[PDB]
């Protein structure tokens, strides 16, 4: 087995394993490596498709998706939640404070602040001035600890200027984000609506329980994904869907429609960016 | 060549309230009509009735009483909607039918998915009943949703399903019953199955896109519903709880009018509409 070791998606994965691996090298949970990488990510106004900073839906309302999944098959998910700026914690919130595993709107607001979150203004001066000229994807991240075990956390701010109350994959389980301890864990990127079409990271790691290595069932998903495409008539130029796997043993795969993803490998060998494989040639 | 033997139309939905939603369901597909149509028409039937407290209106409000309302629907060529946590509007199912013919999206929640509805000319309606005002004062001092799928004359399968939710759940709750793989998933080429019970478990499972994979992959409807019970009741030992806290079930169509189904607890009946008529069936159960 190789371990521990941290994958997430695109360049700023590598920043985000950084602080998932300061919790990973010291033999720490995959849970707390998950959340405290990707927290990075919501927390820094540059990065506008997560978290603080993230562009608006199309009435100006930061509103803000994630979910998280530890190595024993429990859940949280928040969805289309505002004025919070670290949405996978009351994802983990919901997961270890309450009886349900998602919560959407207002009701997930209120939760977060009665758990002892903070509001704060989610739209920057820069996303405000963006949003108001256009009137006129996202981070996952899945670990293998020390002991073995696997969790995962995927967080967003959602399509840029997207309908009120749109929701995409990364909040739901089986979309943007699988993990099961047996078997593997699997998180999406591409668009939203095509990931949760095709429940995308429950296919990646059902094809691992069936024999297929994280490198194949990726490959095999999107394949399977692109006749489906294919079937909707649609033009694969326009559809954008990848995933990146961890197995029980350590083993990693990626694969996407289109070239162009990247994300970041951390683990004995040091951090890195790789490319993926991808089927539109 | 075709197979030899295809049942359909035919249609199947959860509970005992499904035997006269499939009769709904069943004045469209016995006229060739598409399961799209019939699955809709049926589900509202059960919407629209005030004495079905976990559907729609009369639906058991959140524990701060108000009724917000989750369901989605599938096609036959993977288009999906799906609306959760919405107020006011008495069926759901066509609003989410919205949501995937008119909107690049495929999911909308909250004050978002009333904004759509009212768009599109659903009418705003005050969703809890008198009866269901006083049970949940009271309280602040089985049937939990309808799932249906169908698969129509021309050999096509689609599915919706739709609920009120857990009874007094925290505000902004979500269930399994909107969330497509979760309280449903329908594959024209292999299969579909809905979902009912504790909804957190479903999603917890990915339940109906597992069952649907694992007809793929040459499970009978039966077969594939009760190998994703027993994956839940493994489950719920793993993470040391109790099954007979726990009500889970599926029911499965494959593309040559087979279906099939099995729940964790019994209790759990569905009925099934095809040529020879309209049945109440019971299924297995794992917990005996
Ligand atoms: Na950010
Ligand atoms: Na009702």
């Amino acid at each position: 087995t190789n371990k521990p070791i941290v994958l997430s998606t695109w360049n700023f994965g590598l920043h985000a394993n950084v602080e998932a691996w300061k919790v990973l090298s010291k033999g720490g949970k995959a849970l707390d490596a998950v959340e405290k990488g990707v927290r990075l990510v919501e927390d820094d106004p540059t990065e506008r498709s997560v978290g603080y900073g993230g562009r608006p839906d199309r009435d100006g309302r930061v509103t803000l998706d994630a979910c998280i999944m530890d190595e024993n098959y429990n859940i949280g998910s928040v969805a289309c939640m505002e004025h919070i700026k670290n949405p996978i914690s009351v994802a983990r919130a919901v997961m270890e404070k309450t009886p349900h595993v998602m919560l959407v709107g207002d009701g997930a607001l209120e939760f977060a602040l009665s758990q002892g979150f903070k509001k704060e203004n989610l739209l920057t001066a820069e996303s405000e001035k963006e949003w108001k000229e256009w009137l006129k994807d996202c981070i996952g991240m899945i670990a293998l600890d020390a002991q073995g075990n696997l969790s995962g956390a995927c967080t967003t701010s959602g399509m840029a200027y997207k309908m009120h109350g749109r929701v995409g994959d990364s909040p739901i389980i089986g979309a943007g984000l699988f993990v099961d301890n047996e078997i593997g864990a699997a998180t999406a990127t591409g668009h939203g609506e095509e990931v949760i079409r095709t429940v995308g990271t429950h296919l990646v790691v059902e094809l691992m329980n069936q024999g297929r290595t994280p490198q194949q069932a990726c490959k095999e998903a999107v394949e399977r994904i692109v006749k489906i495409v294919n079937r909707r008539g649609k033009n694969l130029k326009d559809i954008q869907v990848g995933f990146i796997a961890l197995n029980k043993k350590g083993e990693y795969g990626a694969y996407c429609i289109q070239d162009g993803f990247n994300f970041a490998v951390h683990d004995q060998k040091g951090n890195r960016l790789e490319t993926p494989g991808f089927a539109l040639k």
